[PDB]
């Protein structure tokens, strides 16, 4: 007892052992175990963060604290932890002697000091049986679920030893009181004051969006986190010093790689950033030579943006300048996505108020059933988004639920039921989009997935959380989804004409109420139809198809100008009256680029001079 | 008042030993607020719609999805990591369970389902007992939206319980 | 008929809260003050 | 419960200690305007004390 | 690295001030680098290190001195039951020695027994550096909550050109 115990009470005597305000059901729960001569080894069970060695410590810091009634007073805890009995015994028999030793140490106890294990799953078994038989040892388990279990459940002789401890949860209230009753502990310990806003943010925000931990316990470690990199503030220079001067560091490092070179002098057309530099060590200086310089509002939006690095919708971006893109989202579309104003609107007012967040959090964000005709280029759209916000196409998870005709599709895409191969690969969207939670869930061809597919487009739509054949929830609570589902194909190519548009939506929300219940009609954001293109639509994608041949022939060092008759011959061979604008890359291929590729083959081409596209012919030809 | 005197007589205790303490079958056309009512019945009496997890029996279609209820044969995953019924009534036997649209459902649910109303003893893949003589179960239905809503204009309630009784006569027992 | 009152959330969400938003967001709507829904025209309009 | 403080008598005191030691929490605020709000959980103290002194006398 | 024999590094400060911004916590404490083994964390651990040593880093990171133990002298003679435990034992009473003063980067961070590594990494008593794979870091676990009590990652996506 004095070689391989630690005195929990010690530890609540001089203080390392943290205060804990509140709960007192629970330690309750430990002392009404204590008394009870049978199933006298409480076993402390909650998820981990629950606190079972907090409990156990925390019965000590009631046991110096006085918390605790007459009984106990006496009763000394005394904490055999792991790491104790793995002495250098290298031979055999010591340990049931060393162990025989210690039982007839607690034998002379008799209910005067306290035995406990520590991460229960440690200890043995044959020799506590009768030291929990005559009435000597008194030990305590506080260990996790899947280790109390897996510790023992099932002998009935050692059930017969432990008993389990069951608790209540109350409202984010009292982890409001944790937070504002370990605040100043943090003070002088984490080197701050701390106001109300981080840890009432932590207590409402970590019930609200944190689905890993438990209250109050997850906004513990958050201002854990959040006064770690406060204290980085603190003990560094002030702000705008070190925006100055930390891009000083990365930015050298840019010229770093700019400027080993062949030649140093021809390619230095980074000169802006060098005449930039000293003007760094300008500005830097008047920083230097010279709150709002400090926070102590740490702050909510401050953790929210370390939080906005995690999630998906961000804070960070809020303190910046960003209304000039949103009020020409619809024009910086027309960059690349010209006309289709009724879906320009619908769909871009779809994303603002999507990502502005004017639903329930337990619902979506950007839900979107399309259906309409072809002809229009839905994959270059969504192209369009991924390299919109998420600034090129890394969220285009495209995932086809064609595949899925027999009986056993949801073991397909939602995941095979465990013990085998395909659940350990999983499902189709549960994985590919269990990587990525939070970006596009693109999806194409949904309607011959099954109706339990479309039951859980019901949950990621209604609840917005998914689940595979195991049972857990894949968190769909701040994402937007794209389904450019091929629902609308035969319906709206073969309507025109001959079918209204009320027939349209009669014989498809036919299918949708033939499946789905009235909130796939209802909640999804718009029912966006597309419509057929003008003339001076095709002159718009032929100026922006021509704008990465600028960049992508730039990237050899050429140069094209193009003049307005062959812009005249396109305009001519641009529209059908059964397709659309879609054959006019063929149609620019098969008269532009095959005398250009056999003209810059057959040498007629020169390097390092201006092309232009002139017509010594009926179509378009290349000269010099 | 359906539910509600359901709870009067939970509290009350009229209920036969052998038996679940509530289970109901709800028909009718769509936008009532079904799962909302289930959150104010985690609301009101154990307090949180944290205990709110809510079921589905679309998923669950296939060969070996019998061993996702009742967990996997031995020598598999998901035989130590269990089943998602066993396993959920097994940590709190006295809570509130919310099933959807059970039709998805096999006759195996269906008879592990008549475990849990006849005799009251359910063997997994192992084969141990599963207590279920006091357990309160709610499920939903998606027979109510499929033939109701268009049926709404002239039919009456007696020809909609045998239309439903027939779909549910070729796949359940009485 | 069939559908009921289940749109009315977007009702509300869609048919007022997006230029609601445009004007919040916007800068013309300073915060901290008492709403009341006030009256321009025919189709439903918050002023701050 | 014969030995030590009665049972609706800890109940009590218990219940005196959550708000208590809740108030030892609830000190330190933010901004006062906002965060000062709590007169309703002091009129329930004011339930606590003087349920806990009448099944104090009794 | 006072002697100079490691690999240098290109750019790398933001995702690197994630890296000691995710070093100095108590519990938790401890970064984890992501990432396939094509892409170099290790030397985003000894650019660290070298930012430690060499001085652009601010008050705090001076002094600390980076040590590694190993799975092969822990595996070399393991004759007996005890020889390991003796001198795993010594690592973590050794981590006692120098007080704190130790960081120990554990590339392959699952490899480090692990009941008496958490409560020391719980008190604040112990504080190191871990290392795994993407997939591999999916593999390590992050459920375990109290896993999830002992450290915390690093992010890094698909490369560039201009990098
Ligand atoms: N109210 C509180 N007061 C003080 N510290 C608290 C409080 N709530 C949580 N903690 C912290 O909770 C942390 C975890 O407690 P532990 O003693 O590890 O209990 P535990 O869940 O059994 O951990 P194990 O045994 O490793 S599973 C400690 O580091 C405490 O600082
Ligand atoms: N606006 C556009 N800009 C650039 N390329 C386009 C455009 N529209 C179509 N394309 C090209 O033509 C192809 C067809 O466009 P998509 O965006 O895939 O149309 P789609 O309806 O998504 O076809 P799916 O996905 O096979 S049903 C694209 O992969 C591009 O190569
Ligand atoms: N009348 C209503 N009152 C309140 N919330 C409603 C109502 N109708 C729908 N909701 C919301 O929409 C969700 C689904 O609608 P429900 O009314 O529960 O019908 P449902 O049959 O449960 O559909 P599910 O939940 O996808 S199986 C609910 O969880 C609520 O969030
Ligand atoms: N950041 C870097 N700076 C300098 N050289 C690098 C860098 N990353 C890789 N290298 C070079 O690549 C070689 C090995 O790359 P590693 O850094 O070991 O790749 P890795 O991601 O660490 O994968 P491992 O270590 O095999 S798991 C080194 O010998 C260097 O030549």
């Amino acid at each position: 007892l004095k070689k391989y115990t630690i005195d929990l009470t010690e530890r609540a005597e001089q203080g390392k052992l943290d205060p804990v305000i509140g709960r007192d059901e629970e330690i309750r729960r430990t002392i009404q175990v204590l008394q009870r001569r049978t199933k006298n080894n409480p076993v402390l069970i909650g998820e981990p963060g629950v606190g079972k060695t907090a409990i156990v410590e925390g019965l000590a810091q009631r046991i110096i604290n006085g918390e605790v009634p007459e009984g106990l007073k006496g009763r000394r805890v005394l904490a055999l932890d792991m790491g104790a009995l793995v002495a250098g015994a290298k031979y055999r028999g010591e340990f049931e002697e060393r162990l025989k030793g210690v039982l007839n140490d607690l034998a002379k106890q008799e209910g005067n000091v306290i035995l406990f294990i520590d991460a229960l799953h440690t200890m043995a078994g044959n020799m506590l049986k009768p030291a929990l038989a005559r009435g000597e040892l008194h030990c305590v388990g506080a260990t996790t679920l899947d280790e109390y279990r897996q510790y023992i459940e099932k002998d009935a002789a050692l059930e017969r030893r432990f008993q389990k401890v069951f608790v209540a949860e109350p409202s984010v209230e009292d982890t409001i009181a944790i937070l504002r009753g370990l605040k100043e502990r943090y003070e002088l310990h984490h080197h701050v004051q701390i106001t109300d806003p981080a840890i009432v943010a932590a207590a409402t925000l970590s019930h609200r969006y944190i689905a890993d931990r438990q209250l109050p316990d997850k906004a513990i470690d958050l201002i854990d986190e959040a006064a770690s990199s406060i204290r980085m503030q603190i003990d560094s220079k002030p702000e705008e010093l070190d925006r100055l001067d930390r891009r000083i560091i990365q930015l050298k490092l840019e010229q770093q790689a700019l400027m080993k070179e062949s030649d140093e002098a021809s390619k230095k057309r980074l000169d802006m950033l060098n005449e930039e530099l000293s003007d760094k060590e300008r500005q830097y200086s008047e920083l230097e030579e010279e709150m709002r310089l400090l926070r102590n509002k740490v702050t909510d939006a401050e953790i929210a943006e370390v939080l906005a690095r995690w999630t998906g919708i961000p804070v960070s971006r809020m303190m910046e300048s960003e209304r000039e893109k949103l009020l020409r989202m619809e024009q910086e579309l027309h960059h690349r996505v010209i006309g289709q104003n009724e879906a320009v609107d619908a769909v871009s007012n779809a994303i603002r108020r999507s990502r502005a967040g004017l639903a329930d959090p337990n619902r979506p964000i950007g839900s979107f059933l399309f259906l309409g005709p072809t002809g229009v280029g839905k994959t270059e759209l969504c192209k369009a988004l991924a390299n919109f916000m998420f600034d090129s196409d890394e969220a285009m998870v495209r995932i086809d639920m064609s595949e899925f005709m027999e009986k056993h599709s949801v073991s397909r895409l939602v995941g095979a039921p465990p013990g085998y191969v395909g659940y350990e690969e999983g499902g189709y969207l549960t994985e590919a989009v269990r990587r990525r939670p939070y970006s596009v869930i693109l999806l194409d061809a949904v309607e011959k997935a099954h109706p339990d597919v479309f039951n859980i487009l019901l949950q990621v739509l209604d609840d917005g959380r998914l689940t595979d054949g195991q049972g857990r929830t894949v968190d769909f609570r701040n994402t937007v989804v794209i389904m450019t589902s091929n629902l609308g194909v035969r319906e709206t190519e073969r309507k025109s004409i001959g079918l209204i548009h009320q027939d349209n939506s009669t014989d498809a929300m036919e299918e949708i109420k033939k499946i789905f219940r009235p909130e796939f009609i209802n909640r999804i954001d718009e029912v966006v139809v597309f419509h057929p293109l003008g003339e001076q639509h095709i002159a718009s994608i032929a100026q922006i198809q021509l704008k990465r041949l600028y960049k992508r022939l730039e990237e050899r060092g050429y140069e094209i100008h193009i003049s307005d008759e062959a812009l005249k011959l396109l305009s001519e061979n641009g529209y059908d009256p059964v397709y659309g604008a879609r054959p006019l890359k063929r149609a620019i291929q098969q008269q532009i680029e095959n005398p250009l590729a056999q003209q810059i083959l057959s040498g007629e081409l020169v390097p390092g001079k201006v092309i232009r596209l002139e017509v010594n012919e009926d179509r378009i030809v290349a000269v010099q």
